[PDB]
């Protein structure tokens, strides 16, 4: 009924880990619905952009977001409470159960984040830090998209500047890292990445190089390998993300049609 929630309605329950802004607990809202609350560092957000802007963050409803059911801000710390996922982050899940993964469960996860990702272009909605440790996966193997948009009211200039030791080169197109320039063409090359990660089983992309000689190499045009996992029109798929050329990147409607002819062929 108000995107207010009283936090005298939340129970904290256990520790689910640290974001970008802090712990994030695991909790229930009027005893009975599963949320995760993050508590909002001191100093990691600027809070007024976040509030002034959260009504249209929360108005985002499709299947494969990861929820955003509302805030508590008549208080110090602030509190954002989101949909809870049991399988936690797909990057550690991905790492955890590594060697039993099978390629049409792979094909399942790309597909869950590219509707997801087909949504948010539609509404012209950019998640600006796509990569597997920001997907999360539900009790059912669901992949959803989690914590779209919230990079931009980051406090924390190692995460927000593009020299900085935080910020998400590797998921980078060269128009961010030179330009700043993001755009649904930026988040279609952090998706290229992303199924990338899917298909390598959670290794890191470019693991070989730094930061800052990832930027150099794909500035001259090295691109990701093809994962062992993945067949030929895997490849093509993820590899038609990283042309340098962001106006000649499918758009996420193009990459959910080819995952689904993948699909119906095998
Ligand atoms: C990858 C490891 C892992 O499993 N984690 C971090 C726990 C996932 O836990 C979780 C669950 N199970 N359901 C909903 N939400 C979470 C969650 C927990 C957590 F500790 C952190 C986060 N992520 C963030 O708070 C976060 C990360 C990055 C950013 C970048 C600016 C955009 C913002 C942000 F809020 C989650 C989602
Ligand atoms: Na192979």
């Amino acid at each position: 009924g108000s995107w207010e929630i009283d936090p005298k309605d939340l129970t904290f329950l256990k520790e689910l880990g640290t974001g970008q802004f802090g712990v994030v607990k695991y909790g229930k809202w009027r005893g009975q619905y599963d949320v995760a609350i993050k508590m909002i560092k001191e100093g990691s957000m600027s809070e007024d952009e976040f509030i002034e802007e959260a009504k249209v963050m929360m108005n985002l409803s499709h299947e494969k977001l990861v929820q955003l059911y509302g805030v508590c801000t008549k208080q110090r710390p602030i509190f954002i409470i989101t949909e809870y996922m049991a399988n936690g982050c797909l990057l550690n899940y991905l790492r955890e159960m590594r060697h039993r993964f099978q390629t049409q469960q792979l094909l399942e996860m790309c597909k869950d984040v590219c509707e997801a990702m087909e949504y948010l272009e539609s509404k012209q909605f950019l998640h600006r830090d796509l990569a597997a440790r920001n997907c999360l996966v539900n009790d059912q193997g669901v992949v959803k998209v989690s914590d779209f948009g919230l990079s931009r009211y980051v406090l924390d200039d190692e995460y927000t500047s593009s020299v900085g030791s935080k910020f998400p080169v590797r998921w980078s197109p060269p128009e961010v890292l030179m330009y700043s320039k993001f755009s649904s063409k930026s988040d279609i090359w952090a998706f290229g990445v992303l199924m990338w990660e899917i298909y390598s089983l959670g290794k890191m992309p470019y693991e070989r190089f730094t930061n800052s000689e990832t930027a150099e190499h794909i500035a001259q045009g090295l691109r990701l390998y093809r994962p062992h996992l993945a067949s030929e029109k895997v490849y093509t798929i993820m590899y038609s993300c990283w042309h340098e050329k962001a106006d000649e990147r499918p758009t996420f409607k193009i990459l959910l049609s080819n995952i689904l002819d993948v699909m119906d062929e095998e």
